[PDB]
């Protein structure tokens, strides 16, 4: 589990979003795995603006956050889940490092802000759903 909040926004996996979520619907992908809801109350976080492709994330499964170095938001074919059918996700930065199911929601941090989201894993591989290009995040 895991959240970004920003301005009147509130930024989820969409495979994880509550009912509240989805009531108070702005947008939703699922070929990205996203989905933004409005909030009343105003966001803690500030999103990267940037090309990055190093930073920190945090894994819930081991309560540890971990530095990796990750590939740039691409279409990647993710195995079928209890969420999903098989299908190519897109805007998705693979990296090597631990993640469980669980750990979906987990931030990705580089010196610049917010990057994206844990939305994938298993191997020894772990995958985060890039919000960066969502630049209406921040107005
Ligand atoms: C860290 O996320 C992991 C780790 C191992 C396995 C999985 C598998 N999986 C894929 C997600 C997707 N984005 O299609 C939907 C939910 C889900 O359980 C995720
Ligand atoms: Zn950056």
């Amino acid at each position: 589990s895991g959240a970004i909040y920003v301005g009147n926004y509130r930024v989820v996996n969409r495979h994880l979003a509550t009912h509240n979520d989805w009531a108070n619907l702005v947008w939703e992908d699922s070929s990205r795995d996203l989905l933004v809801s409005s909030t009343t109350a105003q966001g803690c976080d500030t999103i990267a603006r940037c090309d990055c492709q190093t930073g920190v994330y945090y894994c819930s499964s081991r309560r540890k956050h971990y530095p990796v170095s990750f590939s740039k938001p691409s279409l990647i074919f993710v195995e079928a889940s209890e969420y999903y059918p098989a299908r190519y996700q897109s805007h998705l930065m693979l990296a090597v490092g631990h993640s469980e199911p669980g750990d979906c929601g987990g931030i990705l941090r580089c010196q610049h802000g917010v990057v994206g989201i844990v939305s994938t894993g298993g191997n020894g591989l772990v995958g985060f759903a890039d919000v960066r290009d969502l630049l209406w995040l921040d107005e």
